[PDB]
DNA sequence: CCGACGTCGCATCAGC
DNA sequence: GCTGATGCGAC
DNA sequence: GTCGG
């Protein structure tokens, strides 16, 4: 639906769920108002009162009231004050810098610390993650348009099997649902020698793909994940391509199609395949596909060999990953 | 009235 | 030193 | 903040 039906109120409840997040540290109301949100967006009606809000589940009487008052005066005194209070605006914006949370962004307004300009004076004050979200704040809000993504693979899969022809790569995300353009890249990996009944498997491939200049900056790296920074290579005479967010987990082999699932999303389809997957007597995180016993008795992970094995347990044809949206 | 709201790997903090 | 808790990011 | 036991 046209964003033009409802954008107001959908802005208004996603910058009231920011709020929550960032500064007064409410998690849950924070995902509230994000499933309000995410509720109206997808309404295709334009609405006309907060009692028709309220018929939406997840919309309560008190976004139905923030809804009227934005209908008649078309904004929210609240949420007016909110944006011009100093101390709020700022742990609020600092969150923008990945590795500063709601936490670290109150320590910083606290004693002083309000802009990338104050963070940039305090290098000392800022962790290492910290100091990679400061130095790639810019980079790190845009997005990678497809043929990046497609140049991002390629360098991944070939340096993946020339560590090791053994391994496999996928690259899952919205990459993998064939979206045009991804926020980050999110590579899985698995080999026959891995198996969860049994720590250089990861490093070797994080190695690999530093020594030919891919991956740039480390944020974190331990036995079975690593988080990063990747930046494909300047074309010849050409402007430097912005520096990107890349995720690489190894995952053993009996864990490795679930994982796939898990990651290729979207969380609104993973949701939906979660409960139906419960209606069935079945349970599924992103490890394992477990069947629910008499009581609720959730038993051995059961034998996958692929997306399909998943799927077919909870009977539903298998869904090609361009139609996982919901 | 009141508890649930996903879970988890790693970096780092708090405390012994 | 170590263990456990907390912050963070993230389908 | 919203839902539901
Ligand atoms: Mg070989
Ligand atoms: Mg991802
Ligand atoms: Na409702
Ligand atoms: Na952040």
């Amino acid at each position: 639906p046209q964003e033009t039906l409802n954008g107001g109120i959908t802005d208004m409840l996603t910058e009231l769920a920011n709020f929550e997040k960032n500064v007064s540290q409410a998690i849950h109301k924070y995902n509230a108002y994000r499933k309000a949100a995410s509720v109206i967006a997808k309404y295709p009606h334009k609405i006309k009162s907060g009692a028709e809000a309220k018929k939406l589940p997840g919309v309560g009487t008190k976004i139905a009231e923030k809804i009227d008052e934005f209908l008649a005066t078309g904004k929210l005194r609240k949420l007016e004050k909110i944006r011009q209070d100093d101390t709020s605006s700022s742990i609020n914006f600092l969150t923008r810098v990945s590795g500063i949370g709601p936490s670290a962004a109150r320590k910083f307004v606290d004693e002083g610390i309000k802009t990338l300009e104050d963070l940039r004076k305090n290098e000392d004050k800022l962790n290492h993650h910290q100091r990679i979200g400061l130095k790639y704040f810019g980079d790190f809000e845009k997005r990678i348009p497809r043929e990046e993504m497609l140049q991002m693979q390629d360098i991944v899969l070939n340096e993946v099997k020339k560590v090791d022809s053994e391994y496999i790569a996928t690259v899952c995300g919205s990459f993998r649902r064939g979206a045009e353009s991804s926020g980050d890249m999110d590579v899985l990996l698995t080999h026959p020698s891995f198996t969860s009944e049994s720590p250089k498997l990861l490093h070797q491939v994080v190695e690999q793909l530093q020594k030919v200049h891919f991956i740039t900056d480390t944020l974190s790296k331990g036995e079975t994940k690593f988080m990063g920074v990747c930046q494909l290579p300047s074309k010849n005479d050409e402007k430097e391509y912005p520096h990107r967010r890349i995720d690489i987990r190894l995952i053993p082999k009996d864990q490795y199609y679930c994982g796939v699932l898990y990651f290729t999303g979207s969380d609104i389809f993973n949701k939906n395949m979660r409960a139906h997957a419960l209606e069935k007597g079945f349970t599924i995180n992103e490890y394992t596909i477990r069947p629910l016993g008499v009581t609720g008795v959730a038993g051995e992970p059961l034998p996958v060999d692929s997306e399909k094995d998943i799927f077919d347990y909870i009977q539903w044809k298998y869904r090609e990953p361009k139609d996982r949206s919901e």
